[PDB]
């Protein structure tokens, strides 16, 4: 049984277990800021940043047909300082081909290049979307399960508790093919749940990189923070 | 679309929207005590109690083949005062045939008569089991999804935060047939999740009673409290 796991209770600047891309940065206080924060302390628009674990994960094997079960937990906060324009764009936990670089920002969240359902993306993602694009349901923010497309196969609206810490748990059970996610805000006690059937063998390559990506808007001040405080992950490929 | 819903932020003694069975009682403080509490304030063993919503729920229709999606949320606390003997037995949210009366107590939780997988039970339940019976996994307590049997088709161990309030969310998506449940302890921030595929048409009758049931042990002092503070439910049969 191939098992892989990591747990960051906080982030250490300079650690070589995380690959920072784009605007992503680890502060001296141990916070992972996915998108840029200006010197005035305000979030910058037109910013895209990602953080990928430095080791690829064996998610499934063609030879045996076995598929791994996995679970990831992370805490983040989104702070929206301006009344107008509308804040954007969101953050997303994703799994895709190894050695990947940032894709298009804005509503594509740094992981897609367009709004098409393309099998060549080979990407699975759980988004926390803050801006309603034309391919989005009118309600924002919302949790969404993305399978080879920014056009989610399932969405769940949630109320943002501005600047408060949210706890996320995402679990994938290989035997049932159920991807289930939960978002909890300790501040208000709010609990949101979403689940859908996803056969990862039809989406992802055998080996994948796991990461977090965030993006701010295409127009001046259409922005918000995308700060991550902790992140853990475990995967077990049965054998 | 046939929709039904109810929300009890607290329980009112004497309300006629709830059918109390066995030991179940609503206190002056607004708490639903599923199992008996002695005059000394300690939980009594050999106690079984249930509470059913007074109106039956239309879960599916044979004529159209349509199935309802539903969600229930409730808060409860289990307090285990004795070091020995081991506490028992647990509580469970369930759906089954209308006009039902309490079944066997103890490890059967007031909803089953034996440990067999019998289609005649026509019962679906999400248990919070505190005692390991021979049909149980060794880890207790645990959340379990019960389909026509006390022998869960899926279990998830959890750590009890003695006497603290736990929040539960159970959701069933008819389109995907996924039953997903979440348990959160605000006191410690612990989050537990469990999900499984359940086609209710193969289990439940068209109309069902929804309720909560609790039970204490078969031997002296093998007991604990099973207090419920709030309970809400919504179901929508597509049409
Ligand atoms: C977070 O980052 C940390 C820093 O990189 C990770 O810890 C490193 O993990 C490396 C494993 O990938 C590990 O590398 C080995 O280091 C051995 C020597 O260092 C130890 O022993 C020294 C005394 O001999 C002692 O002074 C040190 O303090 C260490 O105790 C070395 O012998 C190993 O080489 C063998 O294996 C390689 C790979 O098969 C062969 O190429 C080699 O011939 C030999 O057979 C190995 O060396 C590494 O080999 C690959 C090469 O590219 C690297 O340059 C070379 O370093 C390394 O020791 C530790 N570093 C420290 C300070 O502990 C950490 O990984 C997790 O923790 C470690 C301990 C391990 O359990 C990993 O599996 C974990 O993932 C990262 N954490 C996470 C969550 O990612
Ligand atoms: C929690 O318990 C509450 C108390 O039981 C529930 O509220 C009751 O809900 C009853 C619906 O099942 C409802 O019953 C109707 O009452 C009508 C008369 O009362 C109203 O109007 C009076 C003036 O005329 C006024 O003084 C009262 O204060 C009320 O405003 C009555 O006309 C209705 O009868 C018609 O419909 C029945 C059924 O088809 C026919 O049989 C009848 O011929 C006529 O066509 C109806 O009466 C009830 O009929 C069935 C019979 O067995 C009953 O004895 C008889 O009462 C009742 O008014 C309210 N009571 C109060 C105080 O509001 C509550 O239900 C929820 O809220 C209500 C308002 C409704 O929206 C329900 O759908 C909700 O579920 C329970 N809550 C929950 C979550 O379960
Ligand atoms: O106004 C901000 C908004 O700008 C464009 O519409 C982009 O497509 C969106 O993703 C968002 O960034
Ligand atoms: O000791 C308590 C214990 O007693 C018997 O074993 C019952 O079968 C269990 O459900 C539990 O009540
Ligand atoms: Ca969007
Ligand atoms: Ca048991
Ligand atoms: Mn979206
Ligand atoms: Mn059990």
């Amino acid at each position: 049984v191939e098992t892989i796991s990591f747990s960051f209770s906080e982030f250490e600047p300079g650690n070589d277990n995380l690959t920072l891309q784009g605007a992503a940065l680890i502060t001296q206080s141990g916070v992972l800021q996915l998108t840029k924060i200006n010197q005035n302390g305000m979030p910058a628009w037109d910013s895209t940043g990602r953080t990928l674990y430095a080791k690829p994960v064996h998610i499934w094997d063609m030879t045996t047909g076995t598929v791994a079960s996995f679970e990831t937990r992370f805490s983040f906060s989104i702070e929206q300082p301006y009344t107008r324009p509308l804040p954007a764009d969101g953050l997303v936990f994703f799994m895709g081909p190894t050695k990947s670089k940032p894709a298009q920002g804005y509503g594509y969240l740094g992981i897609f290049n367009n709004s098409k359902q393309d099998n060549s993306y080979q990407t699975l993602g759980v988004e926390f979307d803050t801006f309603s694009n034309p391919w989005d349901p009118p309600q924002v923010p919302h949790i969404g399960i993305d399978v080879n497309s920014i056009r989610s196969i399932k969405t769940q609206p949630f109320q943002l508790d501005n600047g408060q810490v949210a706890n996320v748990v995402i679990k994938y059970d290989a035997s049932s093919k159920i991807l289930h996610a939960v978002l909890v805000y300790p501040s208000s006690g709010a609990i949101y749940t979403i689940a859908e059937i996803v056969d990862v063998k039809q989406v992802l390559p055998e080996w994948v990189d796991v990461g977090l990506s965030g993006a701010t808007g295409a127009q001046r001040d259409a922005a918000e923070t995308h700060d991550v405080y902790s992140w853990s992950f475990q995967a077990s490929l049965p054998e």
